[PDB]
């Protein structure tokens, strides 16, 4: 629309089909057929039309980011937050760790850092990966700060496992949930991390396997972010990958297609992330760049921009609980 000025895989859609109960119907066994989804019913089919209609209201607003009829668009967010960004980050927080914002930050006297940093364009960061059901963000989130500082080093990119934090890591809960912070502690306390190829992902707590612990990355130490200080979040990104909770409730992050994410988010973490860059799009609006684990699907191939300079604790807390690994 002419009018829209913040703005500038996919599910194609008339507007006319919503006008009706056949042409919503033909655009639900659409939708059903395109994302190879048998299942149906009433119930199913009245979640689909709710979750459109919200998805077309909201891509008529004018904000820098839009909306997709995703594989999604059949759960309530209800189901889907619970499924999907149940990892309790916040909640495993509140009872072991730190309030946000509480050695030294490695990074504290740093005084010149890059305008725009990518850690995808400089072979740091792998794939994007699919987690499943299982509360793991948090190994997941370790892992993506742990293949970033080896590739940074090393010169070879290469997948660590999550399934080896999820078994092994004793101090964490498994699929239940989690945090970064201890998992690098298991890393540095235990004998390191094994690739991914070793240790390969199942999506369920099983039996520490030692003889698929080997060809193992060591690490020295790790440290918090200072918390709820997006520029002490910068001075760590422009380094290396940074692990760190978000909250990924609301239908806009069920949805999230493209452009920089400016909506509705809480405070409360409930998803481990990989912050992998930042930079400004060409409005002016800043932005952190975010690996999720919720496969190719979802986002910009897997990936999220959240607006930078939000609030003090950072859009969806981004800049609340953040780590990463150190190798001195």
């Amino acid at each position: 629309s002419h009018h829209h000025h913040h703005h500038s895989h996919m599910f194609h859609y008339h507007e006319r089909e919503l006008e009706s109960e056949e042409g919503f119907m033909g655009m639900y066994d659409r939708w059903r057929e395109q994302h190879n989804i048998e299942m149906r019913s009433p119930e199913r089919f009245n979640v689909f039309k709710y979750n459109v209609r919200r998805i077309h209201e909201s891509n008529k607003m004018d904000k820098p980011y839009k909306l997709k009829v995703n594989e999604f668009a059949d759960m309530t967010n209800l189901e889907f937050v619970n499924t999907y960004a149940n990892s309790k980050i916040s909640h495993f927080q509140a009872l072991r760790g730190s309030a946000p914002g509480s050695k030294d930050f490695i990074y504290a006297n740093v005084t010149k850092i890059p305008d725009k940093v990518d850690w995808r364009e400089k072979n740091a960061v792998t794939d994007v990966k699919g987690q499943g059901g299982c509360g793991s963000c948090w190994a997941f989130a370790a892992v993506v700060a742990l293949e970033g500082i080896n590739a940074i080093r090393t010169g070879k990119l290469v997948k660590f496992s999550e399934q080896q934090l999820v078994d092994c890591d004793m101090t964490n809960a498994g699929c239940d949930g989690g945090l970064m912070e201890p998992a690098f502690t298991y890393v540095i306390k235990h004998g390191g991390i094994a690739p991914e190829a070793s240790y390969p992902y199942v999506g369920k707590r099983e039996t520490c396997d030692k003889a698929k612990i080997k060809d193992v990355l060591k690490i020295d130490g790790r440290q918090n972010v200072p918390g709820l200080d997006e520029e002490a979040l910068r001075k760590a990104v422009a380094h290396q990958p940074v692990a760190t909770g978000i909250q990924l409730s609301g239908h806009g992050l069920q949805f999230y297609s493209e452009g920089v994410y400016t909506g509705d988010c809480g405070t409360e973490p409930n998803h481990g992330v990989g912050i992998v860059g930042y930079g400004e799009n060409e409005k002016g609006i800043k932005f952190w760049t975010v690996k999720n684990s919720w496969g190719p699907t979802w986002g910009e191939k897997g990936y999220i921009h959240l607006q930078r300079g939000a609030r003090k604790e950072g859009l969806c807390g981004v800049a609340m609980h953040s780590s990463f690994p150190i190798m001195n």
